[PDB]
Parts: C-alpha cells; structure tokens; sequence
C-alpha cells in the first residue's frame, strides 16, 4: 500500500499523550522503560525526550520542538497539540479529491495572515511600571502548582531582571544563577546582589567583614609538589625529614608573600587543599576555600572583574578582582559565603529553600522561565491577554477573508480556522464542564463591538475580564507556535517518496 496515512497518524498518537497535559489542573502519565525508575513530571519536554519513536517520520516534529524550548521556554505543548488537527481535518480534504499542495497553499496564507492581526490587537505597556510586571509572572507560576509563596515569589524576580537591564534595553538569563539546597520551607527566598560559594570555612577565626576585598584567583592545588618524572624521595635519617617537606611549605609564604603585597584579601581554590596546609591560614590569618568547580571559577572571575590566571608566580595586582564585601554567616546549620560588589553589580543570585527534594527541583525549572517570559516583554513592550482568548478572536476574523479567496482554496483557509478552537476544549474537559455548550456562550461576548478579553476561567467557571484578573502572555508565544505549527505540517504533507534505502550515510 501507499502508507501515506501512518505518517499522519503516527503525529496524532504523539499528541493524544501531552493534549491531556496541557492545563492548569492537567493530569499525567509514565511511560517508564524496562528498567523501573519511576518518575512524573507536569511538561511536555520530559517526556518527548525520554519517550520513543518507532518509525522514522516522527523524529522531525521533535526536532523543531527543541528549537523553541531555548528561546521561550513555555508554549511547545500548545503547537504539538494544535498541529494534530490540521491532519485529522486533512484527511476529509483527502476524500474530496484535494491534493496536499492545496492544503499546504491554505496554511502558509493563513499563518502570514495572522502576524499583522496580533501586532494590532497586542497594546502598550511601560518599562518600569512593576504593576504590569507583576502579573504576568504569576500568569505561568500558578499553572505550575504554587499556590503557597507566589505573591512573594514574583516581586523577587521582577527586581532581578530589571536590575540587569544594560544601556541598549537588554537582559540576560546566563547572569542570573540558581542553587538547590533543602532548608525550612519555601518563604525563605530573598534577593541578594552578589553570588553565593556553598562552601564553608576552615577556620573560624577569618574577619567577619571586610571592605574592598581584592580577589586573588588560583589555578593550582595547595599540596606537596613532586617532580613529573618517575623518581621518590627516600626518607631515612631523622635530619632529612624536615627538609624536603618543610622547603615547600617555605614557597608557599614566598608566594603569599606576593599575593599579600598586591594587596590581597581572600582566595579561592579550584582544586582541594592539603590538610597540614590548613593549619598555617588559620594561625597566620588567611582567608581561602577549596575544590571550586569550573561553574564557579567563570561567574566569579567576570563578575568581580578578576582574570584567569595559570601562573601564580606574578600575580600582579591588575589581575586581581574587586568586591564590596565578604562575610561568611551560618543559617539552617550550614554557612556559606557571600561575594557582593556594591560599586557595580553586573550580576544577581536567588537563592531556593525547600523542605523535600522535590519541591526544590520543580521550583528551580520555573524560575529559568519565568525571568524569560517576561525578558522578552521588558525588550518590546507588548503584550496581549491570553487565557486562551487570542485564538478565538481570530477564528471570527479570520471567517469573514475567507470569502474574499475562492476557487478550491477557501476550503483550507477554513480548515485552519476551525482548528484553532481545540485549545479552550482541552481546558473544559479538565475542569469538569461541558465543552460544547460553553462555546455558544464565548462567541456571545465577541459579537462585534464587544471586549476583546473575555475567557474561560478554571476557578470559577464563567467567562470573565481575562484583563483585570491577571492572564496575560506576550506577543511572542503565540506568532512563534503558530507559525511553528504551519513550518512543522508541511513535514507530513510535502514528504511522499519513502525508499528503503541502505547505507546511507
């Protein structure tokens, strides 16, 4: 046979998994391996790359999908999702002797068509009024399940983001650093201008403030240095013991010795320290961590302004960083050390508590996303409210230019258009509501001259002012899924020539 409908079909059963998915209250599944490891997660993203494929046409839809995740972040559940439809109205085009170039001519004139349609419906906003920032992060925090510490939560996140903001209007995600750590619950997360060193002192008896503290940056493991070729030291006269052990400890205080006259304050170590050389910093007075990961070397080397260095034998002051202070306090048992710059900030660390391992995980992937949903917006200044409103309008719009286009067209302009009503249904069913019935009450709100905020609500069920509740969503997610969506369908259509090849390279 052709086999032309197991690759439309093959998308649709990857769909039917990850639709029930998407929604506030949207339950999930585990398609565990033959191993045993079980595992849940509330995202359309750990599952595609865990989940398997048994024919080879259903690995471009994958592929494309990734594209997005590094961009936005949110919203690749709602291209997957509407992209199923297009191929299940297809096969009634298939019936009525319609060729699939027909029906790819439909979408990419009806994608182009919907860009100038959300720039005019997208509105205004400021670049530092925090009243609109504040609600659009709670718009995807609480879809996540959050509904303890997220009227707290949003206002430690608006302030990092808008901290970072450079001359030319920008914001970057790298800067911003997280870490996991189990403590007393989820309210103690506080904003802090400098980066924290999970690491604790050897010695209590450092400074406990210090101002302009110069950064000494080290590349070498504080232990007993032997020759790179095959040769030990024998050790047999009582006199010999303190010479080839002691001599070495001597470079150590030559080589503090410039590192102090640079006008150094503290130091940090990539690799361990030697457990007699803790003795000598602590009587001596001399601040120094050990093992720090090449993670920690880059932020602080940039951010405190310091250089890598190799050679430790001219570390001259140009080299050395700069700080405002570095204090060392103990919470929650452990203690860890902080590193801010008050001269100039160029970055930002939030901090994360939580009471079980798993809190802390799902709380740490939605902070990523939500300093990028709303980087975009502080970049454009636009936004328009979701709430799964954005597609209704245009599948009233959209009706009426399909009657300027005749000929065997009109009939994939309309396809497109009465597919995009499939969103809000998923989030009837999982409210608990009759679907078809609701959707005669919506249309109602958008007759003509009426509001262009009007949506469905899980929580109270009756459709409301989506604007003054607090859902709203860029600009950016929706033209990206769609245009996504329409680049993706093409894959499923345009491909016919399925030859089994061998050694293809």
């Amino acid at each position: 046979r052709d086999a032309q409908r197991m690759n439309i079909l093959a998308g649709r059963i990857i769909a039917e998994t990850v639709r029930s998915t998407l929604g506030p209250k949207g339950m999930d599944k585990m398609l565990v391996d033959d191993l045993g490891d079980v595992v849940v997660t509330n995202d359309g993203v750990t599952i595609l790359r865990e989940m398997s494929v048994e024919h080879p046409a259903a690995k471009m839809l994958i592929e494309v999908a990734k594209t997005q995740e590094k961009e936005v972040g949110d919203g690749t559940t709602t291209a997957v999702v509407v992209a199923g439809e297009l191929l299940r109205k297809a096969e009634e085009l298939l019936d009525q002797n319609v060729h699939p170039t027909i029906v790819v001519k439909g979408y990419q004139a009806a994608a182009q068509k919907a860009q100038e349609l959300l720039k005019t419906i997208a509105c205004e906003v400021g670049a530092q009024d925090k009243e609109i920032l504040t609600k659009i992060a709670m718009t995807s925090i609480t879809g996540k399940g959050a509904e303890k510490a997220k009227e707290k939560l949003a206002e430690i996140i608006v302030e990092a983001v808008s901290a970072v903001v450079d001359d030319e209007g920008k914001v970057d995600k790298d800067l911003i650093k997280i870490e996991k750590k189990s403590g007393a619950s989820i309210d103690d997360t506080e904003l802090i201008k400098g980066v924290l060193v999970d690491k604790e002192r050897v010695s209590a008896q450092m400074p406990k403030k210090v101002t302009d503290a110069k950064i000494a940056l080290l590349n070498c493991a504080i232990e007993i240095k032997e020759t790179e070729t095959d040769a030990e030291i024998r050790i047999t006269d009582p006199a010999k013991l303190m010479e080839f052990i002691e001599q070495e400890e001597k470079m150590l205080k030559d080589m503090v010795a410039e590192i102090k006259a640079s006008g150094a304050n503290v130091l940090f170590c990539q690799k361990g320290i030697d457990d007699l050389a803790q003795h000598y910093l602590a009587k001596e007075g001399i601040v120094a961590a050990r093992r720090v990961k090449k993670s920690d070397m880059e932020k602080l080397a940039k951010a405190t302004g310091a250089n890598v260095i190799t050679n430790i034998k001219d570390l001259s002051a140009q080299d050395l960083g700069d700080a405002g202070l570095v204090e060392e306090r103990k919470i929650s048992g452990d203690s860890m050390i902080f590193v801010e710059e008050c001269k100039h900030p160029k970055a930002v660390t939030m901090l994360i508590r939580g009471t079980t391992e798993h809190v802390i995980e799902e709380v740490a992937r939605a902070v990523d996303d939500a300093v990028g949903v709303v980087g975009c917006t502080i970049e454009d200044g636009r936004i328009v409210s979701g709430g799964g409103s954005t597609e209704v309008e245009l599948s009233m719009k959209l009706r009426e230019y399909a009657e300027g286009i005749s000929g065997r067209e009109q009939l994939a302009v309309r396809a497109f258009a009465d597919a995009l009503e499939v969103i809000p249904r998923t989030l009837a069913e999982n409210a608990g509501l009759d679907a078809i019935e609701i959707l005669v009450k919506v249309r109602a709100a958008h007759a003509s001259n009426g509001n262009k905020c009007a949506g469905l609500n899980v929580f109270t069920g009756a459709v409301e002012d989506m604007c003054e509740n607090g859902v709203v969503e860029p600009l950016r997610v929706k033209t990206q899924a769609i245009q996504s969506a329409a680049e993706s369908t093409e894959m499923l259509l345009r491909i016919d020539d399925v030859i089994a090849a061998e050694k293809l390279r």
